[PDB]
């Protein structure tokens, strides 16, 4: 409940290592870089700040680590994963907010 009310916070949702203006992590940098590449706006939240939503969180989303992009609400990926739906689809971002 917890979990699901943060991961809705805000339709585009990114679970990182730091804040986006001051990332905490190589790969939480460029996952910030690439959603405002696309002008997207976005929520964030800090896993740094609490081991147990961090480790919930990976419970959650079936994912073994950080960052972790939701999208109205659903897992989306981490770096890699968002990289490679783009190159399939350069309006991923666009798409996965559709309803």
């Amino acid at each position: 409940a917890r979990l699901t009310k943060l991961v809705n916070a805000a339709p585009v949702m990114l679970f990182m290592k730091g804040s986006p203006s001051e990332p905490k992590c190589g790969f939480s940098r460029q996952l910030v870089g690439i959603l405002r590449e696309h002008q997207v706006r976005f929520g964030f939240f800090d896993i740094l700040r609490d081991e147990s939503v961090r480790q919930n969180l990976k419970k959650f989303s079936e994912w073994p680590t950080f960052p972790q992009l939701y999208i109205n609400g659903e897992f989306q990926g981490g770096l890699d994963i968002i990289k490679e739906s783009l190159e399939e689809d350069p309006d991923f971002l666009q798409h996965a907010l559709q309803s």
